[PDB]
């Protein structure tokens, strides 16, 4: 009895502060951890069938003084022999070196290479990155065009899409195209641009796709191998150099609980303990603890740009940085802004964020100015930011990992999607946790507002990664180009699109699964399907009329006059759980729905306070938003906690009513007092073993409805058809009640299975093209000879991701813009681009006139499309046309500073800048339409309209970083 060690929670190492550095060390991907596959082109050449042993030397002959692990070396060994590759792994795998090898190989071989990325920013980061490296690098986005004669070209994918449609000689020279982050083909607005680009590529060229881990990696290679007729290698690894640990932080609780361990194991003992601790500003609680215990840097992902700032506001109290670092924040800040006029440098958004970044707390989202995002990015990599508040947009950002990731929400909700984050959206985010050299492990902290079943939880975290599926559909600008060029048709691309390849590949395994379970719909022989059909059908239809009897009884007009305090009531959950007999205490009328969004029927319009025996360790105070709280019930020999307890119950938990009542003392709130009344409910079962006398729905409660009466008839014929059947009480019943149940439910599988196979034979894709071709006939774009008239070449050069490709093209040779000033064209054109809804001062009636008719001219095409058997809501296809920035783009075009037009409306400063650049690109495109169509007083007015708005802070480039 001295001092000692405890032998319960006791052990050696400290993992609190000093314990996040690796003592083990660096681990490398092994050779057995990688799996190479190779996809081959099909043979319609009968006369010759090639033997393809296509396999890499596993390490390239040429290193180019790159240092390559077994994974990178193998991926690059295919590029060496000039066959395409798909490289798939976590962002941790250093997939960028592979792209650097392709570039190096071309520059040595005196060929040209093209790098693409979905983001304009990432392509700008990859530019100077590569520009520094090889010096031979050019850059082409929608915004900027730098050094196009360059052997290497970093470009955005819609510039590649455009160039494959224009057909310039640039594509003749380029030997290799590298696709970075190819998983964006999933995205529903931008998905088509990707396949189009891929479908439009020359077969002679070669491809490097870079990806996160996807299951159908071979399926992508085969697709590529088919359309472009070449061998496509696949190199895959799941290896992650630094392991992960996922913790859940319950709502309002103090502490987190491990859920997936570093071996990827889901611990349910902890998970159910974590869901148990639920029954806001504790963001700050998390970061506080994360300050002392050493987790830096930490990324915090949320979703609304609006809630992102708020969480950085609540955490601003603490100070995360040393006096030496705060001054370091100061130097880097003043420096990166030097390209700004002192006007801009003092803009309302810049001054406020600087004291925040000084404390080590950052913010990253769409609304921040482009020079702020980059600067804060620059700041984070320099570790001057310990805590960063970001939206989902940030993880796609290239170079910036953390030690810790905190999920604000596990639910992503925009317009109609009420959905769990899916394992794909989880890994791109949660993968940021952990860094090769500096970290022990990745720490991922999930915050949970609401409890969710293990299915929802597990299928997010450890649930198998999502298949990469085609987003392909039809836009107008797509098919107009496809028609025009003689060598090809929109019919052609629709066949070679990834979507149809996918449907084509699924139907063999469907028929296999179908015919496999078509078996048991035969292979189960029920002794007699004849009489079992009658028992199953009667027993099950008996249930439905019984649920309906329970329903009408529950209605307040039928059952309320019997809610005398103290009356016995049988409580049975709608879920089927039967809590037994208890006493009514109070009944309160559920208060009227406020915003209207939560309505309920009359059966749920009351909450009854009723005392029941409950085994629940739940929270008895409130029903939550459920029918009653979450807790079980005692069954036999005093289950865990046999407690007589008052619980709130939605009136639909009413099963029966006892004929008479229990005396209720005024004082019921205490422990022994609650058990006092309960002991009487036991005392009434003394002489009532056959059941407590219930109040007959008709001959007591007085429900005489012709409806209710005729429903009771149907019930007791079904009780008679039950017993008149030989199997009522015969011990082959429960045996054979399993057999039909499988034969019937497999009927549901095979019914549903068949439905899957039907749609997988896709008519819908072609039916849409036809109906659009009908619009294009009547709109004048294509003469019925299926060829394209003047207006169709005009629309071709115009790219809007809305259907305004046609509308704008119409308004152009309606010569709608001809007589305007350049300054006012930017105004009306502003409506066609943006989406974000805006609360503004007003709509000036100088500018209110022209907006009205483009709504009219849109409603023309809108309903004109409807009669073409297309699906379009006529009401607001003019939705897309919005006037809130018209006054704002006017003022800017007039020469007003950026100080003013920010307060012109309620928009984000950085949202504004992205939207004017989106404008001055549409401006560029309208000009080319005029070079194609008609008078260049139209072409050059746009070019003038362009420079009217192309100015100080909007012409601002980038920090190249």
């Amino acid at each position: 009895i001295m001092t000692d060690a405890f032998q319960t929670a006791e052990s050696r190492e400290v993992t609190g502060a000093q314990g996040f550095a690796p003592t083990e060390g660096e681990s490398i991907v092994l050779s057995h951890n990688i799996q190479h596959q190779v996809a081959l082109p099909p043979d319609l050449d009968y006369e010759y069938i090639p033997l393809s042993e296509h396999k890499p030397p596993a390490e390239p002959a040429r290193t180019y003084s790159f240092k390559l692990d077994p994974f990178q070396a193998l991926s690059v060994a295919s590029i060496e022999r000039e066959e395409s590759v798909l490289v798939s792994a976590h962002t941790s795998a250093g997939k960028t070196v592979v792209a650097e090898y392709a570039i190096a190989q071309c520059l040595k071989k005196n060929q040209r290479v093209i790098y693409t990325s979905p983001i304009k920013a990432l392509s700008n980061q990859k530019y100077r990155d590569f520009q520094a490296e090889f010096g031979d690098v050019g850059l082409m986005t929608g915004d900027v065009t730098i050094n196009p004669t360059a052997s290497c070209l970093v470009m955005t994918t819609e510039i590649l899409r455009s160039m494959l449609y224009r057909g310039s000689e640039i594509m003749r020279e380029v030997a290799w195209v590298v696709f970075d982050e190819i998983h964006y083909m999933r995205d529903k607005i931008r998905g088509v641009v990707w396949e189009e680009t891929i479908i439009l590529l020359p077969d002679k060229v070669r491809y490097v796709f870079l990806s996160a881990t996807i299951p159908n990696a071979f399926q992508f290679a085969e697709w590529i191998a088919k359309i472009h007729r070449q061998a496509c290698h696949v190199v895959y690894t799941d290896f992650r150099p630094t392991p992960l640990q996922n913790y859940f932080f319950p709502a309002g609780g103090k502490g987190i609980l491990l859920i997936v361990d570093e071996k990827g194991n889901f611990k349910e003992n902890n998970f159910n303990q974590a869901m148990a601790m639920i029954e806001k500003a504790d963001i700050a609680k998390i970061i506080k603890m994360i300050l002392k215990k050493n987790f830096q840097p930490v990324i915090v992902f949320n979703f609304s740009k609006r809630e992102c700032e708020q969480m950085a506001l609540a955490s601003s109290s603490m100070k995360f940085n040393a006096p030496d670092e705060e001054n370091m924040v100061n130097k880097v800040f003043e420096n990166a802004l030097a390209s700004l006029s002192e006007d801009d440098k003092n803009l309302p958004q810049i001054s406020n964020i600087l004291p925040l970044l000084r404390k080590g707390i950052g913010v990253h989202h769409s609304g921040l100015l482009p020079i702020l995002k980059e600067t804060i990015e620059i700041l984070f990599q320099e570790g001057l930011i310990k805590v960063l508040f970001a939206t989902e947009t940030f993880s796609i950002g290239l170079n910036m990992p953390a030690r810790t990731v905190v999920f604000t929400q596990v639910t992503k909700w925009d317009g109609q999607q009420r959905r769990p984050l899916t394992s794909s959206e989880y890994i791109q985010m949660a993968g940021r946790a952990g860094r090769r050299g500096l970290d022990d492990r990745g720490i991922v902290i999930m915050m949970v507002d609401d409890k969710l079943e293990p299915e929802t939880a597990r299928a997010i975290v450890v649930g198998n990664q999502d298949k990469l599926n085609s987003a392909f559909h039809l836009g107008y600008n797509m098919v107009l180009n496809l028609l025009r060029i003689e060598a090809i048709s929109p019919e052609y691309m629709l066949e070679r699109c990834f979507f149809q390849f996918q449907n084509a590949a699924s139907v063999p395994q469907l028929e296999r699964e179908l015919i496999s379970l078509q078996q048991e719909r035969d292979a189960i022989i029920i002794p007699d399907e004849s009489i079992v059909k009658d028992y199953y059908g009667v027993r099950q239809q008996l249930e439905e009329y019984n649920k309906d009897m329970v329903f009408v009884i529950q209605h307040p007009q039928n059952c309320l006059g019997f809610f005398q305090e103290g009356r016995l009531i049988h409580i049975k959950s709608p879920s089927g759980v039967d809590y037994g007999w208890g006493v009514l205490i109070k009944h309160i009328q559920r208060q009227t729905p406020k915003n209207g969004q939560p309505p309920y029927p009359e059966q749920e319009s009351y909450v009854l306070d009723v005392l029941l025996k409950v085994s629940g360790d739940f929270n008895p105070k409130t029903r939550g938003e459920g029918p009653m709280p979450e807790g079980i019930m005692p069954a036999g020999k005093d289950s865990k906690n046999a407690r007589w307890e008052v619980v709130p119950c939605l009136l639909n938990c009413l099963r029966a009513l006892g004929q008479l009542r229990v005396f209720l003392p005024k004082r019921l709130e205490s422990a022994d007092e609650k058990d006092g009344v309960g002991k009487a409910v036991d005392e009434i079962s003394r002489r009532f073993p056959d059941g407590i006398p219930i109040l007959d729905p008709m001959e007591n409660m007085g429900i005489n409805d012709d409806s209710f009466k005729k429903l009771l008839r149907k019930i007791e014929v079904l009780e008679s058809r039950l017993v008149a059947n030989p199997l009522h009480n015969s011990p082959l019943l429960v045996e054979l009640w399993n057999q039909y149940s499988l034969k019937m439910q497999l009927g549901e599988q095979i019914k549903e299975k068949k439905k899957a196979i039907a749609r997988a034979h896709s008519v819908a894709q072609l039916d849409e093209l036809k109906s659009r071709k009908r619009v294009l006939r009547r709109l004048g774009f294509i003469n019925d000879a299926e060829v394209v008239q003047m207006k169709a070449r005009v629309a071709c050069e115009i790219s809007s991701t809305e259907g305004h490709e046609l509308l704008l093209a119409e308004l152009l040779f309606n010569r709608f813009f001809n007589e305007l000033s350049p300054e006012i064209c930017a105004c009306i054109l502003s409506c066609f681009i943006f989406d974000e809804k805006i609360e503004t001062q007003a709509l000036k009636e100088e500018l209110a006139k022209p907006f009205r008719e483009i709504q009219a001219q849109a409603r023309i095409i809108a309903k004109v499309s409807a009669e073409s058997k297309l699906d379009v809501n006529e009401d607001e296809y003019v939705q897309s046309l919005k006037w809130q920035l018209m006054e704002t783009v006017l003022a800017w075009a007039q020469g007003r500073p950026f100080s003013e037009i920010c307060k012109m409306t309620n928009v984000y400063e950085g949202s504004l800048i992205r939207l004017f650049r989106r404008l001055e690109e549409l401006l560029r495109q309208m000009a080319e339409a005029a070079r194609v169509m008609g008078s260049e007083e139209l072409k050059d007015k746009f070019e003038l309209s362009l420079s009217k708005i192309r100015r100080d802070i909007v012409s601002f480039n980038s920090l190249y970083l």
